[PDB]
């Protein structure tokens, strides 16, 4: 299963190097932009926090969290632990650490991953009045051993590609990090313009 991804990254997404690392992200916004798609998110967040770890916000139906029947395990728990819009399990296999929290039907459930492996089944943590799926992680540098460095002008460059290629969306990159705080907001307006 994922033990192939950490063993193999540049078969999962093609370079260990900023290239792959930046790479991570992208597969995760992609999962959200598919919910935008879907016509249920209508705002994306992508954070760069201040230890290099990346969080992705969207305000979509969030992960369904039921079990099913040919796995014996909750959807969301499948989505990042078992290799497949498909590319979640690799994020979490190639990071140190990986949570996610769905918000769903009054509930957030709660789950945690180490360099893939589950940590505890999922738990419901709290109550809410939201609904979407938050994701956590921080790239392994096991893997990334050039650099485990953001480079916000080359996130905010895509995000601001994405906005316009999803016209309607709203979609932001933040820099959380020391010294350099930053947040780029963008929206492209649809027949109300
Ligand atoms: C924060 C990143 C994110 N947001 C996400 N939001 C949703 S929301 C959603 C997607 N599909 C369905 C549903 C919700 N519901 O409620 C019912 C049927 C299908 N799903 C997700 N999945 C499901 C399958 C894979 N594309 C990752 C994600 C992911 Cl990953």
């Amino acid at each position: 299963g994922l033990e192939a991804v950490r063993k193999r990254p540049g078969m999962y997404i093609g370079s260990t190097s900023g290239e792959g690392l930046h790479h991570l992200v992208w597969e995760i916004v992609d999962n959200s932009i598919d919910e935008a798609l879907a016509g249920f998110a209508k705002s994306i967040q992508v954070i760069i926090e201040p230890d290099d770890s990346i969080t992705v916000i969207d305000d979509g139906r969030g992960i369904p969290v039921g079990i099913q029947a040919k796995t014996g395990r909750p959807a969301v728990e499948t989505v990042f632990t078992v290799l497949h819009g498909v590319g979640s399990s690799v994020v979490n296999a190639l990071s140190t650490s990986l949570d996610v929290r769905v918000y769903k039907d009054g509930k957030v459930y709660y789950q945690e991953y180490r360099r893939g492996a589950v940590v505890d089944d999922l738990k419901v943590i709290e109550e809410t009045d939201r609904h979407g799926t938050t994701v956590h992680f921080i790239p392994d540098p096991e893997i990334f051993t050039e650099t485990t460095v953001y480079d916000f002008d080359k996130l905010a460059t895509r995000v601001r590609e994405l906005a316009f290629l999803n016209r309607g969306l709203h979609i932001s990159i933040e820099d959380r990090r020391e010294g350099q705080e930053d947040k780029k907001e963008y929206h492209y307006e649809g027949l109300e313009h």
